[PDB]
């Protein structure tokens, strides 16, 4: 008996309303895709003080969910024939001497495995100067390969370069070969002046707070989004079937597929995927911040291995105001978005994402 629109709305309904009250977040935005189809939910309010509800067309900082959209990306210029992974850094950023660089690709900076370049910027890196003098320095913990970093620094770098050959910059290719073509119209990576009614504010100790320039925000963590863009998102990598640019299509393969394993989970291009069916403790408690943060020993998967529709994929992301998690299991299309304008803790994301999902299976 396949469940009813009420029957889904119960799950949801009984799962975040007593999330979003021990959390505190102020509104909340969730996309079921049961079966293939979407269903909306809308709880609270994007603005306190100026008091907006959340709609289906408010914005959402999605943080290092970002990251997907830089994965496909870099998919697309692969299918292109514009970069090969297994490129050396090197012919993307000549002016980037320093023979630490010398055996990093590609792939070891789209995969945090160059040898622990740090998750942030520094602090005292914020113009493209001091950005050229901060990767020229930096100083290699492990040999490439060796262990995976999450690093913005690394995948940040990755999205800069891959750019490159086109002659286009990330906000105008980004737009121009992902967005438009998968009608994400509601997708920014800078919000125009007219769509400033839709963004949400972000809380954080119950101030208002939007994310603020960095280098490489765009391609690590800055991105902004609705409930129903988040939705074609998920659908589209869901199945790449259904879209109609070739390249696009290749890419959001690509991005799914296995080049290193890190104790049972596997890392593509942003995306972070799991056999499925996997354990709910295993994702849960890989997603702690004691887990996720860590430098791990990682094997290589070389050739990659191709995605596979046997798979939980997912990617959660943050920023100070905001905090978003997005899972789909191609297998049994069937998928969650769940955007905050509140950052709380992972595990309480990841596991109520399973809640919701495990009652649909």
């Amino acid at each position: 008996a396949a469940k009813t629109e009420q029957q889904i709305a119960d799950i949801v309904n009984r799962t975040i309303t007593p999330l979003m009250q021990e959390q505190a977040i102020p509104g909340m935005a969730v996309a079921i895709i049961y079966q293939g189809k979407p269903y909306y939910f809308t709880w609270g309010k994007a603005d306190i003080a100026n008091n907006r509800p959340v709609t289906q067309q408010t914005l959402f900082e999605l943080g290092s969910v970002s990251k997907t959209f830089n994965g496909v990306l870099g998919g697309d210029a692969i299918a292109r024939g514009e970069i090969k992974l297994s490129d050396p850094v090197t012919q993307y950023w000549p002016e980037l001497t320093g023979k630490q660089w010398q055996g990093i690709s590609l792939l070891h900076l789209a995969t945090y495995t160059a040898g622990g370049l740090p998750l942030q910027v520094p602090d005292d890196v914020t113009d493209k100067a001091a950005l050229l003098r901060f990767y020229q320095n930096w100083q290699p913990q492990w040999a490439p390969g060796a262990k995976r970093l999450y690093a913005n620094s690394s995948i940040g770098l990755f999205g800069a370069l891959a750019v490159k050959p086109s002659g286009m910059s990330y906000e105008e290719a980004m737009s121009k070969r992902v967005l438009h073509p998968l009608k994400l119209a509601h997708t920014w990576i800078t919000v125009p002046q007219s769509e400033q009614k839709d963004y949400a504010w972000g809380y954080r100790e119950g101030k208002p707070v939007h994310v603020s320039p960095g280098q490489l925000d765009a391609e690590a963590y800055g991105v902004k989004s609705s409930v129903i863009d988040m939705t074609r998102w998920v659908q589209a990598n869901m199945d790449a079937s259904q879209v109609q640019e070739k390249t696009l299509q290749q890419g959001i393969e690509l991005a799914q597929s296995r080049y290193w394993r890190i104790g049972d989970m596997y890392q593509g291009l942003g995306w972070e995927m799991l056999n499925w069916p996997v354990k709910a403790d295993s994702i849960i408690s890989g997603s702690d911040s004691k887990v996720a943060l860590a430098a791990l020993p990682a094997v290589e998967v070389n050739p990659p291995a191709p995605a596979v529709k046997a798979s939980w994929v997912h990617k959660t992301g943050s920023t100070g105001g905001f905090g978003s998690y997005v899972a789909f299991v191609p297998e049994k299309n069937l998928g969650i978005v769940m955007l905050a304008n509140k950052s709380y803790p992972n595990p309480v994301r990841v596991e109520a994402a399973w809640r919701i999902l495990e009652k649909l299976q």
